[PDB]
């Protein structure tokens, strides 16, 4: 849970920077082999957000979710995680526009498998976006960023946000905007936007639109168009994820099964 600074070796090259801080490559010396790791180095309120994130990550074990190695207190607070070398899905596809639909279907399916586990475990992610899916290889994706994530109470099936902070509104379902209600079916809406992103090769969704204009668009029943080259069955699945009414919107068991069948039917040719 708490790592040993002596055994942690960081490299001076920053992989990515932001408001959260920087991410760096490092090596953690285990029992025999050393393991390459990604280290989130936070630059009072900041400490509790990473501890809470760490406590969430510790509870989750799945091939399609980035694992936490532990936390370390040095000059800065550090969250040590499995390294996803190829980095964010959106930036990867922006720089590799020859990746084929069969490969994108595979990647989003792997995300549907990770979210299904999360749904089974009664965790809501609350920040599912192409920028938060990381590539271990071109054929292996992992969900990351659990800083907004909540373990649901054993008697409730949603989480009610009190504070309206800086929200990525374009990934958020209608009930998140109007009632601040976050459930696994809200993540399903975000997964729909993640699919559009994946098949649009890292294009921003609702481009040139403010968050209020998007809400108005969804309220008129309008939905983003089919990306160039995206198969019809995946776009139908996007639209199903963008079901306004939360009761008629599917959970990730249905979403993942839908993705599983179509992928195997696309393969074999
Ligand atoms: C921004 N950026 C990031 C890169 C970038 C480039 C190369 C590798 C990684 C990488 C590898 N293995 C990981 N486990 C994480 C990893 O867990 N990263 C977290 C996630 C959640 C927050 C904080 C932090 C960076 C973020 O992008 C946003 C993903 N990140 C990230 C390029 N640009």
């Amino acid at each position: 849970v708490y790592l040993d600074r002596k055994l942690l070796t960081l490299e001076d090259k920053e992989l990515g920077s932001g408001n959260f801080g920087t991410v760096k490559k490092g090596y953690y010396q285990m029992k025999k082999v050393v393991k390459t790791v990604a280290v989130k180095i936070l630059k009072p309120a900041l400490k509790d957000e990473l501890l809470a994130e760490a406590n969430v990550m510790q509870q989750l074990d799945n091939p399609y979710i980035v694992r936490m190695i532990g936390i370390c207190e040095a000059e800065s607070w550090m969250l040590v995680m499995e390294m996803a070398e190829l980095g964010p899905l959106n930036k990867y596809l922006q720089q590799n526009r020859h990746v084929k639909d069969k490969n994108i279907i595979e990647l989003v399916h792997q995300v549907s498998m990770g979210m299904k586990y999360l749904e089974e475990s009664n965790f809501v992610h609350r920040d599912l976006a192409a920028r938060n899916v990381l590539l271990v290889t071109q054929h292996y994706a992992k969900i990351s960023d659990f800083g907004l994530s909540k373990a649901l109470r054993a008697d409730e099936n949603y989480y009610k946000a009190q504070t309206h902070g800086k929200w990525p509104v374009k990934w958020y379902a209608p009930e998140c905007i109007n009632y601040y209600k976050f459930s696994s079916k809200s993540d399903v809406w975000s997964f729909g936007v993640l699919m559009w992103e994946a098949f649009s090769y890292g294009q921003k969704p609702y481009r040139g639109m403010k968050g209020s204009e998007v809400t108005a668009m969804l309220e008129k029943g309008e939905r983003m168009g089919c990306p160039a080259g995206c198969p019809r069955e995946m776009y139908d699945l996007m639209n199903l994820c963008w079901t306004y009414d939360v009761e008629n919107r599917p959970g990730f068991a249905a979403v993942e099964l839908r993705l599983r069948n179509y992928y195997y039917d696309v393969v074999n040719e």
